[PDB]
């Protein structure tokens, strides 16, 4: 009755952290009633299966895994048809063993193949299903007729489910894997402006501080690691079909490119909050008089940023990052100026060290945003962005 | 007969990578061939099917996914026979539709509940196998009798086919997963090691230039892109039964932890590697005031981050790790006060915060590794590695 309590708070924050986990928890239940009265109304086992393990989330895993379910299917029907006739063909005794040894010898080679790495991000379910349609053709005690229309009913059926779990997956409330990429990087890019807006407004300055602290550095922290879900969207986005705004070839590796020059800002921010969260602080009056010069490159690194997100949301070509960016380097180049006013030979040189690795973390900063605005605006004129702006 | 030749060094390059990848692509073989045998000469799709999906790379991903299938497909059939015998008993026309909904909001509950974190890094095969015994027992046309022996049928051969995969796995020639996170840090503790040493030699300094930047990048290039491997190698080795060295509970959590330690260290690595692969180079009589303390700190980390890895990987415990950190404080402290020496008022600012920059770098390293090797040492303890030294 406690735990209990548990999990009921765990399965709503769940829910009400994304909608359509519930949509597609539907969508599954759905694919399972069509499946069953289609197959009692008019084996049926394996349509079930299949609509189980194909149906996923996106629709470019959906469709990925039907593909890799059919295609696999398909060819290894083949090849087992053909292995049987001519274990068939050779003796009456000898048929189980080179049999088995056929399939020892496939199933061998194959698994080594799971290991290659382009086969590894794309086809692995297909090798699985490709061992495992070889083994249950090849590996039955049925006469000459019985095993083609075992190998017909089994291609049948896997593309039945398949097809319904497509269908059922693109049409009621589609998830596109698309769309989801793009948000994340636009969550990326705005959790990074909403740090570089408070750091400059807090970098010169008890329940409040450790709240400030949880708005410092969880967002960062979840920025870094959000590699293996870029990479596994863009595998996923890959086999959609185009719909919506996306043409036919959406490139979704410069995409996934843009997601690791953000890391790289992530990196430097790391290193940025981890001088701020020290203890070994220099007294406020010492960064003084630097304050408006890094609190304006700061400002307007974040105003860009956020605009940026905007614009991987909206799908709007935009160029006011032209502008933003360009007095970033304006500002840079006043602070190049300040730096020769003999400002600084009056401070101790410990001080000396920390301010100018903080000067310098955001200097790689505002440069860095540079690089990735000018990749932003030459991915919305090769995705061919709306112009509107 | 091109391509052929292309795929022929890849699987070279594979193979020579790690051989016992051919060691387990030969022990799925033996593990069909014995499933085989035992069924034909004592269903039996289910026996090889089983043999195929459940038996992966480690022995823990083997017993995990083992487990997954027969836990889930024992509670799915005493869930399943309790519900038909339900239905039955209601009506006769009726049954077909109360099965339906059934089967309808159970499959979609459980679609839910495949996404929450906690049951998503372990039981998600669980889970998917309890949506498909569901609907395998619900959904079928037999009579009162049929289902009982169809469930007690489908639970003794995923139970054979587990535990037939399960003891080849582990006597054979086993690969824990234990090992392979051990080595792994051991790996990457080792890269970031020979950049150490690497930097300490060439910061102060055409085909070699080129040599040297493949093994100063790539290195730490790949230390940073290794989360999703560590998380993997833990959630497989948690489910491991006590062999060799490791005791009941070995704290993978904090090997993990330790390998976040590590990225730590390789950002602050890739801030290094981007400042030294400028153009906007300092004159190396400027950075000649400076050169040995930083080559000191320098060598000492890199001693300590070796002697590090070679404790992860014999398993003994050391202690020259707080002699090699001791004395690159101190070398701090030299720096220190070589700082104080009014030692670079005589240089233009901009050389200023670029060596600034890289000093404070060196210093966030020297720092980094004290605390790791603290981690290291109570991590050596509290698995009770041999003391032998
Ligand atoms: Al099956």
């Amino acid at each position: 009755m406690e735990k209990v309590r548990e999990i009921v708070r765990e399965g709503i924050r769940v829910g009400n952290e994304d909608p359509r986990r519930i949509i597609h928890a539907f969508k599954v239940g759905l694919a399972l009633v069509l499946v069953s009265s289609f197959y009692y109304y008019q084996n049926a086992m394996w349509a079930v299966m299949t609509v189980v393990v194909v149906f996923e989330f996106s629709v470019g895993a959906t469709l990925g895994k039907g593909l890799n379910r059919g295609v696999a299917t398909l060819v290894a029907g083949g090849l087992g048809i053909g292995a049987h006739q001519l274990a068939r063909l050779s003796g009456a005794t000898v048929e189980p063993i080179l049999l088995v040894m056929l399939v020892f010898v496939q199933a061998a080679l194959s698994t080594f193949v799971r290991f290659f790495p382009w086969v590894k991000t794309k086809f692995d379910y297909g090798i699985l299903i490709f061992i495992l349609t070889f083994a249950l053709i090849s590996l039955s005690g049925f006469r000459d007729e019985e095993i083609m229309d075992l190998a017909e009913s089994r291609l049948s059926t896997v593309v039945i489910g398949g097809v319904s779990c497509i269908l059922i997956s693109i049409f009621v409330c589609p998830v596109w894997a698309g769309q989801d990429l793009h948000s994340l990087l636009a969550s990326n890019f705005d959790t990074l402006s909403h740090f570089l807006q408070d750091f400059g407004d807090e970098y010169f300055e008890d329940y409040k501080v450790v709240e400030k602290r949880k708005k410092n550095l969880e967002r960062y922290k979840s920025v870094l690691d959000s590699k293996s879900d870029e990479e596994a969207l863009a595998n996923y986005a890959e086999w959609e079909p185009p719909h919506g705004q996306f043409r036919f070839r959406h490139p979704w590796k410069q995409y996934v490119a843009v997601g690791a020059l953000l890391r790289q800002c992530a990196y430097r921010i790391d290193a940025l909050n981890s001088y701020i969260n020290s203890d070994f602080q220099i007294p406020v009056d010492i960064k003084k008089k630097l304050e408006t010069p890094l609190r304006r490159m700061s400002s307007e690194s974040g105003n860009s940023m956020k605009e940026m997100s905007i614009s991987l949301k909206q799908m709007i070509k935009s160029s006011s990052s032209d502008i933003h960016v360009s007095n970033s380097q304006a500002a840079c180049k006043s602070l190049s100026t300040l730096l020769k006013s003999g400002i600084l030979n009056d401070v101790e040189p410990l001080q000396m060290i920390s301010l100018m690795t903080t000067v310098s973390m955001l200097i790689d900063i505002v440069n860095l945003t540079e690089k990735i605005s000018e990749s932003v605006h030459e991915l919305a004129s090769a995705a061919r962005f709306k112009n509107k702006m």
